[PDB]
């Protein structure tokens, strides 16, 4: 579990019906209902998103997680690494020279099935999401992972039809 | 206390004299006699270092802190958080465009006096170093500060002359 997270978004168009289905599901909860905040910083020059890297400070709350991210630049690459100070992390990134080039607030829900994560999200106004994915550190299962994935996925009654390709940053910059 | 941080160095002659001292006045241990190893960070050309700036990663054990760091450029600034993964860190410094550019170890103990920091080190090759310290938002009681540190120091039987004025990485370089 690691740097290699293999992830599928969904668009979700029935909360408590998806919530219905969990809820007939053995699972464990990480947390639901939290407000989270994302704060994603690059150079003045854009160097991170040229190079198809993302870099944000992720915040928690109430159950006040807080996170160091970086993804890419490979397609399924992300690291990330708990931070205790939020603040004295924003403050440094300045320092090294990055600025906030975008900030977001959602509220989330994150739930465990095996070793698989299912998050539901809600944009207001734009609806709720849903992802399911798994981190592993073995490259070679995947495209495996991928698929027990799409299983999973299916569990919820969600078909290709319902995958959703825009990602959060990548789009409702909109 | 965070925004202001003021530091004296001094070079230990006496290790045991040094303790036996600290034995006769007040104080709490944090930890004594852990290895604490520090990775310093910057661009391959020198952005940070060029700037006064210091980037690091610590660790220290068996104590089990990791911290990310930046130091400067304003020589009384010193900001931090503890992160879980430091290995994370590491990569994701790298996937940044930074490298370590240097790494050290020492064996260290930390106590506290009240607010104050004292920490005893050993720089095997250079010899023993204490650094007495305190961290306040107040700027007005900057002088006071520095004034009572070198009382404490006084304590210990170090003088001006003890002052030790290099910082970490450059007693290293010698």
């Amino acid at each position: 579990q690691g740097q290699f997270e293999v992830e599928l978004k969904y668009r979700v168009k029935n909360h408590d019906a998806f919530l219905n289905m969990v809820k007939q599901i053995e699972h464990e909860v990480m947390f639901e209902n939290n407000q989270e905040s994302d704060w994603f910083y690059d150079t003045p020059q854009r160097t991170l998103t040229q190079q198809g890297k993302s870099l944000v400070l992720r915040e928690i709350q109430p159950a006040g997680i807080k996170l160091w991210i970086v993804k890419g630049p490979e397609a399924d690459r992300c690291e990330a690494t708990n931070i205790t100070k939020l603040d004295s992390a924003q403050s440094m990134l300045e320092n090294m020279g990055y600025e906030v080039i975008q900030c977001s607030k959602k509220i989330r829900s994150i739930f465990f099935v095996g070793e698989f994560h299912i998050t539901l999200d809600f944009l207001d106004g734009f609806g709720h999401f849903a992802e399911f994915a798994i981190m592993t550190d073995d490259e070679t299962a995947l495209a495996r992972y991928r698929e027990r994935l799409v299983a999973l996925a299916q569990q919820f009654h969600l078909s290709e039809a319902d995958r959703e390709h825009r990602s959060y940053k990548e789009i409702l910059s909109a």
